[PDB]
Formats: structure tokens, sequence, C-alpha cells
């Protein structure tokens, strides 16, 4: 850990969401990815972790975390995806955080 379980995730989610490596790859320079298909690759990573909420569909990022935590773990939109993406601008805003994540589940 933390390499090992990250690309085991990595994997399932790429073919999950139907999303290229070319999309998820927007990432290296800190961009949150923005295709249709990249966004649902994050669905599936909350989705796999275990931190959807059952009853709302929104985000729990105090329980993937193991002032803005707050805001971003109550957003709900009419698409898992949207709500996915619409969660990690709001919270991993950034440019340092998204890279790191980046590397960890897209690079070898
Ligand atoms: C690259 C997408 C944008 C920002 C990142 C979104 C959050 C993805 C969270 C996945 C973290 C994976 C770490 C799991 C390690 C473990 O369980 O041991």
């Amino acid at each position: 850990r933390y390499k090992k379980p990250a690309k085991m995730l990595h994997e399932i989610c790429i073919a999950e969401s139907g999303a290229s490596e070319e999309q998820l790859r927007t990432c290296l320079d800190g961009t949150v990815p923005t295709a249709p298909a990249a966004k649902c690759y994050i669905h599936c990573l909350f989705d796999k972790i275990d931190v959807v909420d059952e009853a709302t569909g929104r985000i729990l990022l105090d329980r993937l975390l193991y002032h803005l935590t707050r805001e971003c773990s109550h957003i709900v939109t009419p698409d898992k995806c949207e709500t996915a993406y619409e969660t990690v601008k709001c919270y991993f805003n950034a440019h340092d955080e998204v890279i790191k994540f980046c590397h960890l589940l897209v690079l070898e």
C-alpha cells in the first residue's frame, strides 16, 4: 500500500465507465477529467470504496478521509457521474491534490 490497491481500483473503473486512458490522462496537469465517460470513472471509484450514500447519493467525504468537507459532501445531481465530478471539482480544487491522486491511480 498505497500503490497496489489503487492500481486494482483504476483497472475496474476504466472497464465499467468505458473511459479511455487519454480521457483520464488529462489529470496529469491537475485538470479534473471532463469527458462524460471520465466523470463516470470518478463515480465508479467512490462506489468501489463504498463512499456513495445509499439514502441520498451524496459523496461521504468524511468517510473517504479515512471547512469545505461539509459543503462538497452534500452535492446531489440527477446523474451519478455528474454528482461525483461536481464533488471532486468542489473538494479537490488545488492542482497539487488532483496530480497526486492522478499519479497514484493512473501511472505505473
Ligand atoms: C483523478 C480524479 C480526480 C481526483 C481524485 C478523485 C478521488 C479518487 C479517490 C481514490 C483514492 C484511492 C486510494 C485507495 C487506497 C487504499 O484503499 O488503500
